[PDB]
């Protein structure tokens, strides 16, 4: 291999976002453990599993947990697990909750000791402490990250791997301009790993199937990673996508490429993403059928 990790994020638990809590089956679905097990098969070693933290825990942070709604997660992640693979745990808010940036440490912390409890028994669970943080004050957003570590910690869950995230989406290419703070967090079990995301669009939203450049991707992630290796920090890339396209192709292929030569830092990527509802979507890894599971797949594999 070239990465530690290399795998896909599997949507669907945090579709339907306007629609709290919503309804499985209508306005939210579960990812198909089949579908998984096919990339797995393939090679996949790490699944990131998107959910809404008020669907999991409704009203209040510090509230109880969606019996429902837990258990049509946990099963995906228990069969992630079960099958040997690492399964990130990624409450998808945005570091937001009801659409109220967070801002109670404690609060948070409560949540997440809740929710890690849960699984503090699993050492293939890894926690991912919020889905890009943006429009926030950067010491707010570290210190949630710090809250997040301390509340999975005092849970018992202390061999799994935690996933911080930064500022500003916790792009790659804009890691030091806003995230330069991030390095003071700590951890008593010391397996932080910086998430970072990067898309190779003009805007970088990752929302369309052009890139900039067949090497806007290696452009993209360069600083970041001399920051890393600077500071004496590791990084996944926890989102990454391109357009079925050459340029595109060639623009991941080349920052794969950069991200793998730099292994000591880095320690794999995920694809953005599977899932068994996005049908025509440009990015969709989801087999049998997914855009970028005919095109990228094929290429991706060479780096498992
Ligand atoms: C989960 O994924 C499996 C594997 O892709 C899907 O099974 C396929 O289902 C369609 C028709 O329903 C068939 O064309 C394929 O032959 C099936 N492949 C199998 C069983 O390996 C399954 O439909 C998916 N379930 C969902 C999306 O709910």
């Amino acid at each position: 291999s070239s990465f530690e990790w290399f795998g896909s994020n599997e949507s669907g638990a945090e579709f339907g976002s306007g629609n709290i809590p919503g309804v499985e089956g209508t306005d939210y679905t579960f990812p198909n453990t089949t579908a998984i097990q096919i990339l797995i098969d393939a090679g996949m070693n790490i699944f990131r599993v998107p959910f809404l933290m008020e669907r999991m825990i409704p009203t209040e942070m510090t509230g109880s947990l969606d019996t429902a709604y837990f258990e049509g997660y946990s099963e995906v992640i228990n069969y992630i697990t079960g099958k040997g693979a690492h399964a990130v745990v990624d409450p998808h808010n945005f570091g937001r909750y009801y659409g109220t940036p967070i801002s109670s440490t404690s609060d948070f912390q409560t949540f997440w000791s809740t929710l890690a409890s849960q699984f503090k028994s699993n050492d293939l669970v890894i926690f991912d402490t919020n889905n890009e943080y943006h429009d926030m004050d950067e010491s707010v957003v570290v210190a949630l990250n710090q809250a997040a570590i301390d509340g999975i910690r005092d849970a018992g869950a202390t061999t799994q791997y935690i996933f911080v995230e930064g500022n500003a989406y916790s792009g790659a290419w804009t890691w030091t301009t806003y995230n330069t703070a991030m390095v003071n967090l700590t951890d008593p079990s010391d397996l932080i790993v910086y998430e970072m995301h990067q898309y190779l669009d003009s805007d970088g939203s990752g929302t369309s199937d052009q890139c900039v450049s067949s090497t806007v991707g290696q452009e993209r992630v360069v600083d970041a990673t001399t920051w890393l290796q600077s500071n004496g920090k590791l990084g996944i890339l926890g989102e990454f996508a391109g357009g079925a396209n050459s340029v595109c192709e060639e623009a991941v292929e080349g920052m794969l490429d950069y991200l793998a030569e730099n292994s000591d830092v880095w320690l794999g990527a995920s694809w953005w993403s599977a899932g068994p509802w996005w049908q025509d979507y440009i990015y969709s890894m989801e087999p049998p059928n997914g855009i970028a599971y005919e095109s990228y797949l094929p290429i991706l594999e060479t780096y498992f």
